[PDB]
Formats: structure tokens, C-alpha cells, sequence
């Protein structure tokens, strides 16, 4: 029957840090870490900001001669991974390696390291493909790499699933727990779209704010001057442990995940319906799920994303699921401040969303200077608010209308 | 406690065939699918033949405008879905549209598509890029497209285990249903790696056959004049349905999953170990699962890359798990025929997995003339063997050391 799953242990980079409790700061004082890209190019671009993690030291972690092979969203995953693994305490033994897996998930992977052998393949040829260009650039291989380094033979996988990627990789891992595939799961997501590719693909969809003069103002979640999302790298990784198997070892819980749902829209590749439908079915799941009153709910850790159509749709889904309780419970999107870490968006909220439990504090919105129609809920608008936070919820939505919820509470 | 689930539905593209029936009549012939690749000059590249998909008419499923806008992998992921569920006989309505989802995966997904917007991008610049280059060319956009198609509002994801995916998913989307999370599951993988990047990629890690001179040759899993793997394209997508719903609206049930297994190497990036302990617990956890002894295991799909190293770990693997019924047992490689279709390969393997037991006749391992040292099992060299076969396993191992079991019985 089914298990009691736990979060022992937490790992990030993101644009405010080069870990949790540097993020976590800046995320209480409302710091934005957007900021015009640097590494490249961007003057033929319509969008030439992002958020960047900043300094970054691959060296913390692996061997120059490991790292060289890897695209940086393998060496964020994998820093992220060995975070959480650390922060957990769990201690890697021939008695439970078998019992503790990895599901570290992308939206596209090592598009960084596939631009750059492309430009090798167009412009000197097959001959200059690197070796190592597979086993660096595809998907699985965060959870490949950190099952190899850390000696982990339980589950090994990763999912892809666009924007809802880290939410889904944390959910998945809970349920391999839950129902007795797993003791132990590092789970969660990694990304580092920025490049050509990236920042051009978007840009041909018109989904990326262009307030180029103006970066820390660009992502503006239910403001009514949005105009799309801010493209954000880095990674986030939690340590997901059966209850009775934390409680054994002594382990410091952060807190229990009680609660996960999955939906599909059916609707539109690309746009989420105006009503929040999709949202709302997957919110109502996670509920369920956790045996909740929807009143319970204090906090949503909103995906806010920033474009129009997205933010609106959310605001619907919420009304819907908690009705009058929608005007109590505090909702706030992040990324207001990390913009949008796409595959890894859903791994750094949920972290977010434990941290809110924590500290009893609703993250702010920052830049939310005029709320747009029918966006009149408790949005956190530009500054931290101290609150009682019992249950937490995490969404995250993503092209093919898939979407997740994760379903947070205190444990004591 | 736990559901039963059953295959209603099975779909697939491969080298030899556009549909299931016609893949498997090559299959029982012992027919190559391999050839040298057409419309791209291989001249620079050290491997220039593969299985490529022969004929494919993607306007028997979508318009021209909607095929324009998906990557190939897309496109037969789609053609094995829409098959799969025709062949199921299911009807999706209001009733039952919540408990319908997709687990349709990739290892790589969009690489054509990636290839020839990097062409357009150093050319011409970012300002060429299609608009609907993300949403085409991204993994999950195969469950996306098929459930706004279909109205499939189930759990809609997407796994990336790059050679491992197609079991993964079928897998895991067999669990979703056991454990109550949907009814119906369409599940497998599709994979279209045949452009420079992909042959350039897996050429410059000299993993692939070089037999240039008699491609239907190159592949020749346990011979000892074996030289890498054979790159294949297509899909496999299977409906998987709870028991008793099944048999509710009458359905046509192939055979029963009753065991899946996951395990984690933890050895290397690329490479399996000599021993093949990896496949082995997969194996072991796989027959657990299925609440079976390995004596009652009668046919096993290998992984049988054609590869020095794979091959012989699963020879080792399969005497390891089963000590002496491994010679009672038989074992054979449809890649001999096939190729490797990476994401694809568990979903067109397990679908022939489920054929061998309508149809009692395990496939032919072809070209396999010299049994390398140790390969001494019963490998159905050169022709099918009709035999008893009560149960059948489908193994796949995969970069970063990911490993799937599937276990398949008859069902009456
Ligand atoms: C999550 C982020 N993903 C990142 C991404 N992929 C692309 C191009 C190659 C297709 N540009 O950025 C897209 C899916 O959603
Ligand atoms: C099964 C196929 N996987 C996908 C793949 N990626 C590549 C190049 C871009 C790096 N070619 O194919 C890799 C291994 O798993």
C-alpha cells in the first residue's frame, strides 16, 4: 500500500544563485536576475536579456577533463544533483544503492553543445563532430552521469515534457516511492536554452518579452503592459525519501509531498485555454490526491509565466478550484524575479514552494504595478508577505497542454 | 494491491513495413530493412546505410499545413498512435476522456529539424526560423498533438531514456493504469536520427557498423565479425488497458503486461559492464514484479545491439538471472533485421515481444554465422522457431546505463 513520501534535501542554481539559500535571499527581497546576455551576439535578435546563472564554477563539482565533454545543462543538473545529495545526509551503501534513483529531467537538453557541432558539421565537417556529442548533449544523462558518479541502481530516467518538465520529473519520482520502485529519488530538472537556437526558436513565436531597455521590468506576471516570458537557465534537484526510511536514518525533513496531479488540455500545441480548464482539472487531481479541503490551501506557487493569454488562464483555473477560498490563499509566480527556467521551472518552484513552508512567507511578484483585468486575487504584488502557510501548491503548464500540480504541507 | 493491464492496440513504422503486420512478415522471413540512405550525401561520413522508413505518406494522417509543422519523429510517432488506437476499436467520449493518456517518447526527438534551422540560423540569421520550430521539433509534442487530436485529457508525458525509451514508457504507462491513474495508456516511442548529426555523432564515437560494402550484413548481433550498431528510424505505440475494462466493451486483447523492470548500471556513460549486472537486476526486478520464477520465462527480445560490448553483457546477463533454463529459453535480436530505432527500438521490439505470443514463433537473430565465444545460447540463428512460448521478455539497455524489462504472457 501505498507510501508517505518526505523532501531530506534541496539544490539549485538559478539567476539569483550558485545554490538554495543565496536564491532563497534573493527571492525574499525581491531581487530579479535578469540581466542582457553576455556569451553572445544577440543584436540580430529581438530579445538580447535573460537570466543567466552567474558565475558558475563546474570545478565545485567535476573534473576539467569530465566537464569539457558535458553541455552546461548536464553540469547545472548535476551541481543541482550533488546539492540535494549533500544537503540530504543519505550516505550511498552496497544495502540501499539499489533502492535510490534519479529522474533529473530537460525540455530540450544540450542545445548549446547541438548548435555548436552543427556549426562544426555545416562548416568543416562529419569529422569535427565531437565524440563525445551524444552521451554530452542528450536529455537522460544527468540522470545517467549522476547514477555513474554517486553509484545509484534504482530507477534511472528523465522526462521531457516542455515547461511542466520539473514538476512532473518531482511527481513521478514521489509515485516510484509511493507505491515501493524506490526509498530514494533525486528528482527534478535542468536547462540552458540560451543560444541562437533558443532565443531565435521563441523569438519566431513572438513568446519572449522584448523590453530590452528595460530586463528586471521585462517579466511582469498578470501586470497589464506583459508581453511574453523572459528565457532563464539553471537547474534544481530534491532528494524525494520514503517517510519510515527518513525517520530511521534521522534525517531533517524540509517537508511532506502529499499531493501530485497530471492533466492533459486536449486543447492547442502552443496557447492554454482562456478558462484555465486544463489547470484546473490537474489542480483538482492534486488535491484529491493529497485527501484535501481545498481551503487548506495558503499558498500557490503560480507557473505566471508572464505572457497574456497564460497568466489569465491561471487566475481562471484558481477562481474555479477554490472559489471564495481563491480571495484567502496567497499566489505568487517567481518568476517574476528568475524569469522562466523552462524544464527546470517547476524543480526551482517546488524547492520554492518548501522554502515558503519553511519560513512561513509567500514569495512577492515583483513588477506587478497594474494588475490586468480579473487578475483581483492575493498576487503578493512587489514584496514578501509573512503569512501561515500550511499547504503549498506548485503548477507548472507547457506545450501540448500538458500540466502539472504538486501539493506541498508541514511536517512535524 | 494492483490492476491488471492488457495490449488492445499495437501500431508501428519500421524499416521493414509501414504497418505492424506487414514489419512482422519481414520479421518471420528474416528480411533486412538496411540499405544504403537516400536524398543526403554520405560521402564524408564512415557509415553511409541504415533502416529507413520506405514510403511513408504522412497525408493518411494529417493535412500537408499540419505535417509542415512536425518534425519527421513527430510524424511516425503519430502514425503508430493513430494505428495503435484504431486497432484498439476504443472509443474516446465525455465518459471516459479523463482516463485516457500518452507516454510517447524519444531519445533525441527534432535533430532534422534542429539540423536544417542551424542551416537557416549561420546563413541567414535568427529572423528565418519557423515560428513553430519549438513546438515541432520538442519530445512530448507526440502526446501533445495526439491527445488535442484525439481529446485525450489522461496523463499526458513524455520519457527520454535515449535506447531505453520505448520500454520506459510502455513501462511506466503500465504502472499509470495498475495503479489507478488512467484506463488507457497509448505508449512506445518514436525516433528519425538519420541526419548528419546522427550518423555524424554516433560515427565520431565509432559505435556504428562501417560494413558500407553489404549493409544487410552489418547487422549481426552475437557473430563475431560484428562492428557497432545499425541506425533505424519509425515507431511503436501499443494501447494498454486495464483488465477489466477490456473486456467490458469486448476488446481484442493480444497478450497481458504483467512485469515491468528498471535498474541502473551505475558503471559507465556508454558502455555496459562485462557482466552485464545491470541488465541482470533489471531482468530479476522485471520477473519480481510479475510475481515469476525465471524457469517459467520462454522468449526474450534482446536488447542485441550488434555492438562488441552489449552483446556478450547479455549473454552474461540472461545465465546470470536464469542459471539452467538459459539454454531452454530462447533469445533472439530483431535489430538483425531492423537496426537499432534508439527511442523507438522498445516499442517496435515489445510489440514484437507480444506477437511471438499470438503467433508461438520466436524471430530469427539473421547473419549470425560465427557465435562469438560464450554465445552459445539458443539465438534462433538465421530462421523463426515456432515453439511454446507462455511468457516473453523485452529488454532494453541505454546510454548513462538506463535498463528496461518488460514482461509479456498469454492471456485466455
Ligand atoms: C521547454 C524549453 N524547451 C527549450 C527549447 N527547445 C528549443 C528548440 C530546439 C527546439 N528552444 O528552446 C522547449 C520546450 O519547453
Ligand atoms: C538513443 C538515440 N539518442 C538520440 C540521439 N542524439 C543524437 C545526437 C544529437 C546528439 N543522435 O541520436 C542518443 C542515444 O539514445
Amino acid at each position: 500500500s501505498r507510501r508517505r513520501v518526505v523532501i531530506t534535501g534541496m539544490g539549485m542554481l538559478s539567476p539569483l544563485g550558485l545554490d538554495v539559500p543565496s536564491s532563497w535571499e534573493g527571492i525574499l527581497a525581491g531581487r530579479s536576475g535578469i540581466a542582457p546576455i553576455e556569451h553572445m551576439d544577440l543584436s540580430a535578435y529581438s530579445t538580447r536579456f535573460g537570466g543567466s546563472v552567474k558565475g558558475f564554477n563546474v570545478e565545485e563539482y567535476l573534473s576539467a577533463k569530465e566537464a569539457r565533454k558535458l553541455d552546461l545543462f548536464i553540469q547545472y543538473g548535476l551541481a543541482a544533483s550533488f546539492q540535494a545529495v549533500r544537503d540530504s545526509g543519505l550516505e550511498v551503501t552496497d544495502a540501499n544503492r539499489e533502492r535510490i534513483g534519479v529522474s533529473m529531467g530537460s525540455g530540450i537538453g544540450g542545445l548549446t553543445n547541438i548548435e555548436n557541432n552543427c556549426r562544426s558539421l555545416f562548416e568543416q565537417g562529419p569529422r569535427r563532430i565531437s565524440p563525445f556529442f551524444v552521451p554530452g548533449s542528450i536529455i537522460n544523462m544527468v540522470s545517467g552521469f549522476l547514477s555513474i558518479h554517486l553509484g545509484l541502481q534504482g530507477p534511472n530516467y528523465a522526462l521531457t515534457t516542455a515547461q511542466t518538465t520539473g514538476t512532473h520529473s518531482i511527481g513521478m519520482a514521489a509515485r516510484n516511492i509511493a507505491y515501493g520502485e524506490a526509498d530514494v529519488m533525486v528528482a527534478g530538472g535542468s536547462e540552458m536554452a540560451a543560444c541562437g537556437l533558443g532565443l531565435g526558436g521563441f523569438g519566431a513565436a513572438r513568446a519572449l518579452s522584448t523590453r530590452n531597455d528595460e530586463p528586471t521590468r521585462a517579466s511582469r506576471p498578470w501586470d497589464r503592459d506583459r508581453d511574453g516570458f523572459v528565457l532563464s537557465d539553471g537547474s534544481g534537484a530534491l532528494v524525494l525519501e520514503e517517510l519510515e526510511h527518513a525517520r530511521a536514518r534521522g534525517a531533517r525533513i524540509y517537508a511532506e509531498l502529499v499531493g501530485f496531479g497530471m492533466s492533459g488540455d486536449a486543447f492547442h500545441m502552443t496557447a492554454p485555454p482562456e478558462d484555465g480548464a486544463g489547470a484546473a482539472r490537474c489542480m483538482k487531481n492534486a488535491l484529491r490526491d493529497a485527501g484535501l479541503d481545498p481551503r487548506q490551501v495558503d499558498y500557490i506557487n503560480a507557473h505566471g509565466t508572464s505572457t497574456p493569454a497564460g497568466d489569465i488562464a491561471e487566475i481562471a483555473a484558481v477562481k474555479s478550484v477554490f472559489g471564495e477560498h481563491a480571495h484567502a490563499l496567497s499566489m505568487s509566480s517567481t518568476k517574476s524575479m528568475t524569469g522562466h527556467l523552462l524544464g527546470a521551472a517547476g524543480a526551482v518552484e517546488a524547492i520554492f514552494s518548501v522554502l515558503a513552508l519553511r519560513d512561513q512567507v509567500a514569495p512577492p511578484t515583483i513588477n506587478l504595478d497594474n494588475p490586468d483585468e480579473g487578475c483581483d486575487l492575493d498576487l503578493v504584488a512587489h514584496e514578501a508577505k509573512p503569512r501561515k502557510i500550511d499547504v503549498a501548491l506548485s503548477n507548472s503548464f507547457g506545450f501540448g497542454g500538458t500540466n502539472g500540480t504538486l501539493v506541498f504541507r508541514r511536517f512535524a
